């Protein structure tokens, strides 16, 4: 309803309510957020019912309101708006309204399958499902400035409505206003950082586990219409980073591990067929590369074998190691390296970004050629890294087989209950303290190999009294227990040495 | 549909997706979260589609998953669940399902009007509106263990469905399971902390402003059905903390400020009539106390006059000062203190919690009686604080009038645009650097008293080169500009000295 819509906007203005503490995981819900196609700016209109929560003042630019993309590149990462009085619409073209609920987001690299899944698809899947209804109603708006890219078919599976690119918005009018828009992508599913500040590596406190990956994987499998069976799957590339003796590799793996081997590639199968093959594979063998993000479709119990060309240290490039080894993935991971320069083929004459080093270096071409290992570096330009990563590789088959052969629950306790303490007296003036409790309520439903309890004693005033680990639900303390004194006592239960349960309410004990 | 519901739960288990980084502002969306009325515990069932995002491991108990209440009391603050295998339902009573979408939350003190509005109503209003549909569909479940309390009529205005208390859940069955539940209250509207760790005071970085308070205020006014006119409103108490010369106070204020004065109290008017009176008042006069949270209903331009009894320092008790002075509230705030012991009446013989000090103190009753000012203290027991705060007060009218008489926008710039730099040469070998830019896009729509620009220069390598504040959009740097050198240049625009806009993309300049 155009007149009512324009009136609500011109008089009331924009409304914004956001989750989160800082820009790193603020997600915002907007009503009447506008966008100028000429200025390429989002606009917050101040009207007489406008709401801006949080109201950050100058901190809104330190560095930005929120993160549009999960990749912390300090560039396409950031979202902000500019402020105008709602009354300024009197001097502006009449706006075009977007009635769909929108999710606005930026893609870091839509042409790379790892970036697509890890930076965009998994975050979109769970960001959408944070908010009721978005998953079945939202239209994605990708604002970063890229076109469709090689995997647009995959982005389409995430929104029910056809996504729109920034270029297509210029055709809709000079001033667009969103009646209902969400802005921001959660980083909660991320596990890797690409090396902008320190060398690339896993993130420090990963909050995603196998069950969360698998729920996403099942969703993609159904949207791809692909929901005896022991085989090894070799995920080849056809353009660069080749396995030069692939046919001999396939035969040796089949004979050694005694099961059929099959090849797959992105270039010669539909993605649905890729997912179909990965999803029932017992082993996935592949050169390091973006196709290994399909590891997230493997069945429980499978093995990932990642091959690295000459001079490339597997411990420096662990996005698929990190994924394969997440808690609950139930995969095994094997890295194998080519250490034999006779088994590598370099390509020093290719375009600089496909590995070439003739592009322009003096005696630097000679440092690279003679370096036995690519040193730690930062994103994203390093010449030596691209030179070595785009080598082709002849796999030393006995070394690979021996390497593979060498390299082959979790519920936490509740609080203990009804904890109590009793002081007692013995000898002449000697004090004792007995502490007892009942097992956690959930323990009767579990089958746990080792159950222990940890008791912390503190004389009211100073530090703690060395925790005591016990198997029983009662213990009498004698040493360092003095009469006429108050002790605070805490108890927690521990499953299998490492699953630390919560502490109960502190007990105050008087001797 | 009971069999389908039970099957989805027993096979798939619980799903959880949460916003936020830490327990302080994590809000969680659950499907199939259950609750045992006997154990008084929430239950996460692990099934073969269970999702727990974030998966915190042991950090889920450091200290808790999320905060059920906005008051950081380390007690009713915390929410957690205990984990069970979904298969354990074979050995459990059949669950009762809750079909309504639920918002689960804890109230810190439902009997105190300040705690009700600041801890519960405002956070509920915006937490509900973070998520589409909750505002018109959710049923509140208050789990803290209190009954209805004196302001239950107000909590009812926030959910469209009748809220439920924990006591009423025990009557519904042994095991309840929520098909759709949100858990957590945002702290984003809070402005005060009640002194559990350091003495009570405003919070350090308040993110709520007048427009956000007012949107909430308008909503309450409509749900209360209450949406010439210059008058002063005296908000009296009838039970304790009395103004002993109220009638003389009313007459003196009316004659001095030349407008009608009116009284109001919680005890003798309906809350809707209270809101009706506060909402058009030009001045609100009241003893310090919970009734002053109605400050948030005042019209723009009004004045709050808060009276403090003998020995109570206004600077130590600022919840209504802080509220009145929030950016965008457009209120004035006056605190007045009784410094005259002849004008105070103490009540040393009342119950300890209504001010009494005979309850039990030796020569401590004498320290309190002779102390000229209540010292800084922590929540919530302090004897001297309760003794002084429950005094009655005769107001010294000339002192109050003189005190009142003595004590009587904000849009930020966009980025500058098209910033460029040119190196130039002068004398023999002397280098100059000229920098220019266009004004921010939003500036043409504003009326700003002072517009300046701040330019930061850095010789690539060391720190910055003292920012230069300029009024023009171009400037030539001469001193400390060396040839054969690279300078990074940043520019931001500043409105009225304190509204700092964002920096544009850095300029790289070569001399
Ligand atoms: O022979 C090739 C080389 C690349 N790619 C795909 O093209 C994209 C870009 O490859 P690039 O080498 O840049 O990334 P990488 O594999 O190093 O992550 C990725 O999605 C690869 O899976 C492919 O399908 N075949
Ligand atoms: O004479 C009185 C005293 C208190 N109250 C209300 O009773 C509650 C508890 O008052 P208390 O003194 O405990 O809190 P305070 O006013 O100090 O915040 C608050 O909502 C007060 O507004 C009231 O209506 N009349
Ligand atoms: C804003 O203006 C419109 C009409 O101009 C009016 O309906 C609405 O109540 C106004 N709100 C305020 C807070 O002034
Ligand atoms: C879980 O079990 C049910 C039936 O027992 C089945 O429909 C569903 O596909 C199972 N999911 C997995 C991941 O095993």
């Amino acid at each position: 309803d155009y007149p009512k819509a324009l009136q609500i906007l011109m008089e009331g203005g924009t409304h914004m309510v956001c989750t989160g503490r800082t820009h790193t995981d603020r997600i915002c819900r907007f009503k009447w957020l506008c966008y100028s196609n000429e200025a390429e700016e989002f606009i917050f209109f101040h009207g007489n019912t406008s709401v801006m929560l949080p109201n950050l003042g100058s901190r809104r630019f330190q560095p930005a309101l929120l993160d549009l993309s999960t990749v912390e590149d300090h560039n396409t990462q950031y979202f902000n708006f500019v402020e105008l009085p709602a009354a300024a619409l009197r001097f502006m073209p009449k706006p075009v309204f977007v009635p769909d609920v929108a999710l606005i987001a930026n893609r870091f690299n839509p042409d790379n399958l790892m970036h697509v899944f890890h930076d965009d698809l998994l975050p979109l899947f769970y960001t959408l499902r944070q908010f009721p209804g978005l998953a079945h109603e939202a239209r994605l708006f990708f604002m970063e400035g890229w076109g469709e890219g090689a995997h647009f078919d995959l982005y389409k599976l995430l929104s029910p409505k056809q996504p729109l690119l920034r270029a297509q918005l210029k055709t809709l009018g000079r001033l667009l206003c969103f009646s209902h828009a969400f802005v921001g992508l959660s980083k909660i599913t991320t596990w890797y950082q690409y090396g902008f500040v320190q060398p690339q590596g896993p993130k420090a406190n990963i909050l995603v586990s196998g069950n969360e990956i698998r729920q996403f994987a099942r969703f993609m499998t159904e949207k791809l219409n692909v929901s005896g069976e022991e085989y090894i799957l070799v995920f080849s590339r056809t353009q660069n980073r080749l396995i030069l003796n692939e046919a001999e590799l396939l035969l040796a793996l089949a004979q050694e591990f005694q099961m059929k081997t099959v090849t797959v590639s992105l270039e010669d199968h539909t993605f649905a067929d890729v997912v179909r093959l990965v999803s029932n594979a017992s082993m996935l063998v592949s050169m390091h590369g973006a196709q290994l993000v399909t590891t997230l479709f493997l069945p429980r119990g499978a093995t990932v074998v990642e091959l690295f060309p000459y001079a490339v240290n597997p411990d420096h490039y662990t996005p698929y190691k990190t994924l394969a080894m997440l808690p609950g993935m139930d995969l095994q991971y094997v890295a194998w390296r080519n250490m034999m320069p006779e088994n590598t083929v370099t390509h020093p004459e290719r375009p600089w970004d496909q590995g070439g080093i003739t592009h322009l270096d003096r005696a630097e071409q000679a440092r690279i050629l003679q370096s036995r290992e690519v040193p730690r570096h930062l994103c994203c330009r390093n010449p030596e890294w691209l030179f070595r990563i785009y080598q082709d590789t002849k796999v030393d088959i006995p070394s690979l087989i021996q390497t593979i052969r060498r390299v082959v629950v979790g519920l936490y306790p509740g609080k203990v209950r009804e904890a109590r303490c009793q002081a007692s007296v013995h000898g002449a003036s000697e004090a004792r303290l007995t502490v007892s409790w009942q097992i956690p309520w959930n323990l009767k439903y579990l089958k746990v190999r080792e159950v222990k309890y940890e008791v912390w004693l503190q004389e009211q005033g100073e530090n703690t009294y060395v925790p005591y680990i016990l198997a029983l639900q009662n213990h009498t303390f004698t040493e360092n227990i003095k009469p006429f004194t108050t002790y605070l006592v805490w108890v927690r239960c521990i499953f299998n040495k490492i699953l630390l349960g919560p502490f109960a309410d502190v007990l105050v004990c008087n001797t």
